[PDB]
């Protein structure tokens, strides 16, 4: 199940995203060749654990930019849903303005390609993938729904892969 | 692809391990039902990223014991190779005495079952799996060969799954 394999090219995708400026744009994983990419899935918009994760990554996007690394979040919700959540203030339980793009995967094909579809519910597990500047998958993380991810740990991994990339 | 699926029983195994007392014993994942298990693969013995991880999990095994959690390491090397590394003095790059068992997977079937065999080389990637006290797989972590895992992160995940098990 899925085509995400360590040491092999990460599965490409082309999807509509809500961009940091608040507007829609169709983006592809291949747009970010030359940069490391952290690509993470969350189950659903308008939930309780996912916003804490999304906001944590968005708040700390600058730490990833200094590592020449693009962060991209994704769920199976529509792109309109993403925009409604961004336009809901954080004070009121929304995401607020974002520093990272949020991809919409409404046909669930990206989640299936990455092997993180919870088939009996049509939603993704908490999958996170680290892809190097050549597009090669370097790291797979999948959490069951109840437990969120750590930005600290993700930064540690990105830094460590970049460090070992310099060896010869 | 393997048979390790979030929310499903983690694949059972029965394999020879070198135990903390330095003796060989055949153990099974099902021996630890009723406790959380952290089951991690490392690629080969007598290497220079794996020992940092193994020694860290061994050194801090009491923190997992406080969480009622058993840590188990594994590689495709023979159990004789495992013990030779344990018996190598730490000052010469050895593991030293271990607080955790080290499973031998010489047929590569356990790595295949867990979807972490690097097929063109016959060794495992750095897979780590968190399995709950009912035997259900809760978390999947797979790193490419160059980059090690974090005990802190593993403890964070084990504790968080146990907390959400009780309330949520
Ligand atoms: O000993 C090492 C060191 C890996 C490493 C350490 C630093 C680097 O910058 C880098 O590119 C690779 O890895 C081995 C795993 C391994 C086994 C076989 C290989 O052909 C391999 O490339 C790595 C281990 O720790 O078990």
């Amino acid at each position: 199940s899925g085509n995400a394999k360590i040491g092999h090219p990460a599965p490409n995708f082309k999807a509509t995203a809500v961009m940091p400026d608040g507007q829609f744009k169709d983006i592809s994983l291949s747009d970010y060749k030359g940069k490391y990419v952290v690509f993470f899935f969350y189950p659903l918009d308008f939930t309780f654990v996912s916003p804490t994760e999304i906001i944590a990554f968005s708040d700390r996007a600058e730490e990833f930019k200094k590592l020449n690394c693009q962060v991209i979040g994704a769920s199976v919700d529509s792109h309109f849903s993403h925009l409604a959540w961004v336009n809901t203030p954080k004070k009121q339980g929304g995401l607020g303005p974002m520093n990272i793009p949020l991809v919409s995967d409404p046909k669930r094909t990206i989640a299936q390609d990455y092997g993180v579809l919870k088939a009996d519910e049509g939603i993704s597990f908490r999958g996170l993938f680290i892809i190097d500047d050549k597009g090669i998958l370097r790291q797979i993380t999948v959490n069951d729904l109840p437990v969120g991810r750590s930005v600290d740990e993700t930064l540690r991994l990105v830094q460590a892969f970049q460090f070992t990339d310099k060896h010869g």
